């Protein structure tokens, strides 16, 4: 349950499907670790990426394709993705949801951080 | 110069260009009295509206008028308009530029005040 | 399950819990008729405000009380609301989720909607 | 004046002032060729930090040091930066503005591109 990405399409009103979705996790070296991925649901949740235990305190990287999901749409978007780094996990275990809002030239991402 | 109104679209990565936008002010008896309008320029952005002398402590209501624009370029919309609504002057005039960034299917706004 | 307000606050990534939201339709005679009423639960969610056979065509406005809500965070925020207007079920009907995140000078608002 | 990078503070409604800004080019192994980098004006402004001719087309990476700009301000912020990246000049040469808008757990990226 602690960490869960959510896509959504602001140009349609619905979740952004099928998109992929990469998480690294920086390690004592510096270097960029895969950590997960997956792709979004028909909701446009990717669920299941890890567990408490393994999700350790660390400085994570979600990169999502947003680039592909606007291809198969047939546009050619700014961005070549969204990318999200946060340190996780620093002051104890928490939940982590990271929302992106996607539109052809731009994109919003929140986070929201609970403690169950 | 005491308020603008810039609007972008996020679909296309420009201005919004030609987008309608109507000034309030509320009345003593709660309704909303014409105060300023205009269309936004090449740059998105719409000034001129009021001066310091007019632009009084308040309450102010800015319409976009979002759908004409959208269906102008053949695009549906989820809002009717969108609207933003504050309080004027509450600590000494200031200088307001209201943006807002415009998807089909979400809006975001924000306010920059500066003190002149 | 056919109108869902969710609201997030971005300052401190959460839920924002107990706002009011109060929701209108538009009457045949162009005046805004009480519809429904509600504040978000522990979620940032606000479920239950209506029924599939009662949420019938109509312009709808939504209206979420951000300004009390930043209020007992002792912040005075620059918007006296967030509105959010917008045509239903010209199409059939819909679910309906509006979704706004909250920052003290900005807000941005998206709708999901999907075909059940 | 080829790119142009602003950031906007939706917690104070403000420009987000002396925001540190490092522009790369990504290189033929794919790692990230320092560019240009600046620190936002008073303005929330980024001005002059390539030329038409130097701004050739290839993929663009601008980081935004936001977790910095949260800590002076002494708010906790989610984010360890804020990275847009983007292929340039697609199409031709354009005017690129990046505009980001910030709060301590969600960011906004939009790009105006203008064909000078
Ligand atoms: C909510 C939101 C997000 C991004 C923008 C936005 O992209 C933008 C772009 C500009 O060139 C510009 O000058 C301003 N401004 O000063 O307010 C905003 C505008 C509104
Ligand atoms: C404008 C905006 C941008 C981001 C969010 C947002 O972060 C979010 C988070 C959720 O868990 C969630 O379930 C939804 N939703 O379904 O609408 C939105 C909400 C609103």
């Amino acid at each position: 349950c602690p960490l869960m990405v959510k896509v959504l399409d602001a140009v349609r009103g619905s979740p952004a499907i099928n998109v992929a979705v990469h998480v690294f996790r920086k390690a004592a070296d510096d270097t960029w670790e895969p950590f997960a991925s997956g792709k979004t649901s028909e909701s446009g949740e990717l669920h299941g990426l890890t567990t408490e235990e393994e999700f350790v305190e660390g400085i994570y990287k979600v990169e999502i394709d947003t680039k592909s999901y606007w291809k198969a749409l047939g546009i050619s978007p700014f961005h070549e993705h969204a990318e999200v780094v946060f340190t996780a996990n620093d002051s104890g275990p928490r939940r982590y949801t990271i929302a992106a809002l996607l539109s052809p030239y731009s994109y919003s991402t929140t986070a929201v951080v609970t403690n169950p």
